[PDB]
C-alpha cells in the first residue's frame, strides 16, 4: 500500500532532506500533489525489506552502489528519460545508474570522501599517512588528537585499504569478476594493518564513529577528520577555519575512496511513477531544486551539468572531484552489499583486536565473494526455511516441474555478469552432485531456454552459454514462477 | 565473538548507565574483570539481531516484556538464583521474568508512567482527561500548552487506550489468549479517538516526541508531561517546581499504564555467565549498587525489598507505585513485540490523519494477533534457503539421522508452553503428511527422549507427552545439532 496521489521520499539522514522538502513544496505548489520526505534509519537495508513487500517510499535516495541489487530483486522501476534530458547530466553519472542495459535511477550528485582539517590547529595538513603517527603525539601534546573519523563504516577506512591495491571485484573488459576479490591481497592487508596499528599506538580508538569524530573535530578537539560534502554544513555553523583537501597518500599511492552517485530510484511497486519522474526530472534536477538542497546540505559535485559549473568554482568541490578521480567509482552490481559486509566485519573485528588483519581479511575475502548470505540462525529458522522451500516446489510441481538444481542454475545464470559459464562454476558453487548437475543442465537444455551448452575445450566441464534473448526468457520465467513465493 | 574475561552491558539510553558504570567499576575493583556499559540505539531490536548471530552484550537491560520472545529464540541464559537470594526481591518481579517455568532475567526495578506537571504553572493538576481540552485554551491563552508527552511510542498513549477497556491479549486462567486481542473494542477506540481529537482541536500535534515534550516541559513551555522515573533527573536540574501524580482518568476509569520490570537478561551466547550472575546478584542488586544507579537516573520502585523500603518514602515513588497498581503488568510473552507494533502503527497513522481510529485499530487488532517470520521473498532467497537446508541435513546425516519432520517436532515441542501436545497441533501446523507425522513421532518415541505419546481419547489423534527431564534432553540435542548451522 503505497497510496496513490502523493510522493513519499526516503533520503539518508545526513542530507538535505529539509532542502529536498523545499523542492517537494514547490512541486506541491505547481502540481497540487503533496510530497513528504523522510529519513528512516538504515533505509538502505529497510528499503529492500518493506519494498519487497510492495510497500516503502515512492522514491529512494542513496549511493548508486545499492541499486544494482534493488533492480535485481525487482524493487526498482525503469526510468526512461529522453535523450535531450539525459544531456543535462554527465554521461558518467547515467553510467552508474545503468544496470543490465537499463536506467534504474536518476543520478543526483557525485560523492567522494575528502580530507578535512582545522587550519587554526594546523594550517598545513600532512600529505601522507606515515607522517601522521608522529603528528599525533605533537598535537596529543598540546592536549589534542591528530585524526578522528568514522571507524565503524568501511566507507571511510576503504580509501586507505584501497590506496595500495585494495579492490572490490576485479574489473577488466567492462565486467566485474565477482570471483576475483581483492581484499586479502598485499595492498589490502597493508592499509588495514596500518589502521589497526594507528589504534594500538593509542592514536585513535576502535570505537570512534561519525557522531564522535564529527563533534571531536567541530569542537576543535581533533586536527582533522575524513568526510564528505554533507558534513560541511555542521562545520560551517561550527564556524571553524577548516579546509577540504586531498586524502593523505599511503605507501606513496593516493587514497582510492569509493565514489558514490547519490541517485533517486523510483519504487517498482509505486503507483505514482509518472509523478516521481516529473518531480525528479522537472523539479529536483533543475538549478533551483538542486541548490535548494545544497543549501540544507552540500551535495558535492552535482550530476546536473549547468549547476556543477558553479559548484566547480568552489575549491571544496574541486577537492572532492579531485579525491573522486583518485578513487574508483563504486560498482552497482548486487554483490556489493556482500562486499560492504565482509569489509565492515573485517575492519571492526581487527581494529578491536579480536583478529589479526590476515584473519579478518581472509574471512572477509571469502565472505565478499560467497554466493549466499546465510539467513538461518535457529533450527527454528531451519524448520521455517524448510517449510517454505518444501512448500514452494510442491506448488510449482505441476506447471513448472523445475527441481531445485534447475532453479539454482537459472538463478546463478540470471545473477551472472557473463553470458557463458562453466560446469565448474555451477559445481564449485552449490554442493551439487555431478550426476544431478549434468542431468539438470540437460533438463534445461532440452528446454528451449538454457541455450547451448557444450563440451569444454580442456573437456570434462561443459560450457554453458546463454543468448541475449535467452537470458531474457530465463528472466521472464523466474519472474513467472516467482509469483508463487513473492506473495 | 563475545570475548571472555569481561562484561559488556546494554542498557537503554534514558537510564543510569553512568550509575551502572559505577557499579561496574566497584566490580572491576574487587573482581579484576572490567565491565563496560553501552546504550546502543534501539537495543531492544538490535539485541535479537546481533544476539541471534551469537554476538551482542553479555547482559541486556530492558522491560521484561521483550524477554519472552528473547528466551523463546534462545537468546537468553537461564538464571538460577538460590531461594535465599530470591527472597531479597518482591515475588511479583520474579514472576515477570519467569517464562515457561524458568527464570530468564533478574528483575531490577518496576516502572510505570506517572503524570508530571509544573506546579508554578498549575499547582493543581486536572484529575481527568475530559477536563483538559479546556485547560489547554486557558494556558494556551497565557502563551503556553496544557499537555505535551511522547506521541510516537505507544507506551505513552496506551494508558489512555487501556483505561477504558483497552487490553493487550485477554487474560484469565494464568494464560494469555493471543487470539483474543482487545485493541479494537469500544474502550480502545474511545481513548484513541480522544487522543486523535485532542490533536484535531490543536491542543497538541501528532509529531510531539520524547525529546520535544521533555524540553517543552522542563523549559516551562508546557504545564505537564507523561513520563517515568528516568525523566525526573532532567527535571531535577531543570529545577522546576514539579509534582508527580495520578494519571487523569478517562470516561471515569483510571489510566492503565502497562508496567514494565527493568530486568537484566544474560546473553545465552555469552561465555561470562558466572561473572554476570555474580555482578547482578552480588553487586547490582545490593543497596549501594542500586542507589549508585538511582543517583544517575531514578529506577523508580526497585525490586530489591530492602532499598525499596527507602524509595517508598518518597511521594514520587509512591505515585509511581500507585499508577502501577491501576495499570496492568505487561505480558512477557513473545507476541508482545507484534502487539507493540500494531499499536505504534495504529496510533501514529490515526493521530496523523491518514486513518480513522476504526481503521487504525481494525488493522491494529489483526496485526497484533499475527506471527511473523523470514518468509523468503526472491527465488534467490529460495535458492539461498534451499542451499542452507540441504546443507544442514547432509552435515547431520551421520551424527544425528534426524529428518525434517523429526526436527520440526522437537522444535515445536521446545517452543511450547505445554508438556502435552496433540497430533492435531503438530499436524495443523506444518503441511505434514499423516504418514510421516506418525512415522516421525514414532521415530522419536523409539528414541528415549520423545517421552510417552499415546492414543487420544476422542480419535486416533495420539497425544504427545514430554517429561520435564525429557524436554531437557530435546533441548540439549537441539543446542547440539544447532551447532551445525551456527552462521
Ligand atoms: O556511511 C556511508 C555513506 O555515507 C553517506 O551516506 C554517503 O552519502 C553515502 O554515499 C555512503 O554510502
Ligand atoms: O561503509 C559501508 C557503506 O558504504 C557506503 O555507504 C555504501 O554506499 C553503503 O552501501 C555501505 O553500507
Ligand atoms: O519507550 C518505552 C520505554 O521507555 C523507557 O525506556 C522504559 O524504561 C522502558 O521500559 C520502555 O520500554
Ligand atoms: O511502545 C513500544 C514499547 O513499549 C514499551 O516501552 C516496551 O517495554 C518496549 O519493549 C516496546 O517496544
Amino acid at each position: 500500500k503505497i497510496e496513490e496521489g502523493k510522493l513519499v521520499i526516503w533520503i539518508n539522514g545526513d542530507k538535505g532532506y529539509n532542502g529536498l522538502a523545499e523542492v517537494g513544496k514547490k512541486f506541491e505548489k505547481d502540481t497540487g500533489i503533496k510530497v513528504t520526505v523522510e529519513h528512516p534509519d538504515k533505509l538502505e537495508e529497510k528499503f529492500p525489506q518493506v519494498a519487497a513487500t510492495g510497500d516503502g517510499p515512492d522514491i529512494i535516495f542513496w549511493a548508486h552502489d545499492r541499486f544494482g541489487g534493488y533492480a535485481q530483486s525487482g524493487l526498482l522501476a525503469e526510468i526512461t528519460p529522453d535523450k535531450a534530458f539525459q544531456d543535462k547530466l554527465y554521461p558518467f553519472t547515467w553510467d552508474a545508474v545503468r544496470y543490465n542495459g537499463k536506467l534504474i535511477a536518476y543520478p543526483i550528485a557525485v560523492e567522494a570522501l575528502s580530507l578535512i582539517y582545522n587550519k587554526d590547529l594546523l594550517p598545513n595538513p600532512p600529505k601522507t599517512w606515515e607522517e601522521i603517527p608522529a603528528l599525533d603525539k605533537e598535537l596529543k601534546a598540546k592536549g589534542k588528537s591528530a585524526l578522528m573519523f568514522n571507524l565503524q563504516e568501511p566507507y571511510f577506512t576503504w580509501p586507505l585499504i584501497a590506496a595500495d591495491g585494495g579492490y572490490a571485484f576485479k574489473y577488466e573488459n567492462g565486467k566485474y569478476d565477482i570471483k576475483d576479490v581483492g581484499v586479502d591481497n598485499a595492498g589490502a592487508k597493508a592499509g588495514l594493518t596500518f589502521l589497526v596499528d594507528l589504534i594500538k599506538n593509542k592514536h585513535m580508538n576502535a570505537d570512534t564513529d561519525y557522531s564522535i569524530a564529527e563533534a571531536a573535530f567541530n569542537k576543535g578537539e581533533t586536527a582533522m577528520t575524513i568526510n564528505g560534502p554533507w558534513a560541511w554544513s555542521n562545520i560551517d555553523t561550527s564556524k571553524v577555519n577548516y579546509g577540504v583537501t586531498v586524502l593523505p597518500t599511503f605507501k606513496g599511492q593516493p587514497s582510492k575512496p569509493f565514489v558514490g552517485v547519490l541517485s533517486a530510484g523510483i519504487n517498482a511497486a509505486s503507483p505514482n511513477k509518472e509523478l516521481a519522474k516529473e518531480f525528479l526530472e522537472n523539479y529536483l534536477l533543475t538549478d533551483e531544486g538542486l541548490e535548494a538542497v545544497n543549501k540544507d546540505k552540500p551535495l558535492g559535485a552535482v550530476a546536473l551539468k549547468s549547476y556543477e559549473e558553479e559548484l566547480a568554482k568552489d575549491p571544496r568541490i574541486a577537492a572532492t572531484m579531485e579525491n573522486a578521480q583518485k578513487g574508483e567509482i563504486m560498482p552497482n552490481i548486487p554483490q556489493m552489499s556482500a562486499f560492504w559486509y565482509a569489509v565492515r566485519t573485517a575492519v571492526i573485528n581487527a581494529a578491536s583486536g579480536r583478529q589479526t588483519v590476515d584473519e579478518a581479511l581472509a574471512a572477509a575475502q571469502t565472505n565478499a565473494a560467497a554466493e549466499f548470505m546465510s539467513k538461518i540462525n535457529d533450527i527454528n529458522d531451519l524448520v521455517n526455511a524448510t517449510f517454505q522451500v518444501k512448500k514452494f516446489f510442491r506448488d510449482t510441481k505441476k506447471k513448472f516441474n523445475l527441481n531445485y538444481e534447475e532453479i539454482y542454475i537459472l538463478n546463478h545464470i540470471l545473477r551472472s555478469e557473463s553470458n557463458e559459464i562453466s560446469s565448474k562454476e555451477i559445481a564449485k558453487c552449490s554442493e551439487f552432485k555431478p550426476y544431478y548437475l549434468t542431468k539438470a543442465l540437460q533438463k534445461l537444455k532440452d528446454l528451449k531456454l538454457l541455450s547451448k551448452k557444450r563440451s569444454l575445450q580442456d573437456e570434462r566441464t561443459v560450457i554453458v552459454y546463454v543468448t541475449d534473448t535467452q537470458k531474457a526468457n530465463i528472466q521472464k520465467l523466474i519472474s513467472e514462477l516467482e509469483e508463487y513465493i513473492k506473495n
